[PDB]
This record gives structure tokens, C-alpha cells and sequence, in this order.
């Protein structure tokens, strides 16, 4: 039961996933469960991308009835911003284990 | 602003320190700081605190009106199992940046 740890994390590991090429929910999910989420289910990515969405973050189009997501010139400064954060949070979290 | 990435992972945090040795939060609220997670506040640690104690992983004295925490057995297994949780999730979310 990762759920809590991850949520926090979850948006960024899906921008990073969308940023690889065009792609949609059935497999992001399916790509963060062969990652080792295997407890992410499809409708907490559909809630993900939506929030992608209203912060403008993602180039949609309906494809051949599916939604296909790219990444626009936000998306990217965005996911910059999430991995700069990433480093940071888990840097200092790492720097606390060590000592135990 | 860190808050929602950290959020998930300050609990597991404040337990670590308190591992240590006998704390406070004002205490435990300096050592993050110094740390490097300087938006920290004492109210976020105090709220950590109390919800340490309904899930009754501390033991509490007052001693010359504050309380003091340390960790009882079960906050010892919890910590324990923070930790297994963060080498995890911490593993896969690299494994991902890994590719960019």
C-alpha cells in the first residue's frame, strides 16, 4: 500500500511517461504497473490526466473514440520542475536514512 | 514548495528522528529545517505528533508543560516498514528518471 507515499509523486511519473511519445491512459497505467506500481489502477490515471488538462500541460487529440496525450512546451518546463524537485526531496530524505 | 511531494513521507521523517532520541517537536521541527526542508513549521509537526500518538507508535512524558516522544516497539516496526516502503517506490521513481 504505496497509495499515500506515491500520490505526491504520481503526476510527475505520468508527465515523465507521456513525455517518452503520444500515448494514453490504458497504457500509462500499464506502464506504471510493469514499473512495479501494480496498485494503480486506470481511473487514477483518467483523474491524473484531467488534471493535466485544466493546467494546460498536455496536446490532446482524438485519434482512430480515445484521447491521445503529448506533452506541450509547459508539460516539459513542468516535468523539469517535478525531477528538480524529486532530486531534492529524496536527496534529503537519503541523506536522513543514512543514519539508520 | 515541496509540501505534496513530502507530504507522504514526513511522518515516516519525524518517526526517524524521534528514533534517535527523547524529542519535541520544536526540536523536531529545527532538525528538518536544518535538514534542508525549511518550509516545515512547527504546527506541521505537531499535527504529525498527534496522529503518531492516536496510532500509538510513541511513548509520551511530560518532563521540566512539554511533552517528550520517543518510540515504543510498534513505532520501531513502523519505521521499519516507512523505510522498506521509501527504498521502493524511491527505486522505481529512479529507474524511471533514469531514461531522462
Amino acid at each position: 500500500n504505496l497509495t499515500e507515499m506515491l500520490k505526491g509523486s504520481l503526476e510527475g511519473c505520468v508527465l515523465e511517461i507521456i513525455s517518452r511519445r503520444e500515448t494514453y491512459g490504458y497504457e500509462i497505467t500499464r506502464h506504471l504497473n510493469d514499473l512495479g506500481f501494480t496498485e494503480v489502477v486506470e481511473g487514477t490515471v483518467y483523474t491524473i490526466l484531467v488534471r493535466l488538462e485544466k493546467k494546460k500541460l498536455v496536446n490532446i487529440e482524438k485519434k482512430p473514440p480515445r484521447k491521445f496525450y503529448s506533452l506541450n512546451e509547459a508539460g516539459r518546463q513542468e516535468l523539469e520542475l517535478f525531477w528538480k524537485k524529486w532530486d531534492f526531496v529524496s536527496s534529503k530524505i537519503n541523506v536522513l536514512k543514512s543514519s539508520n
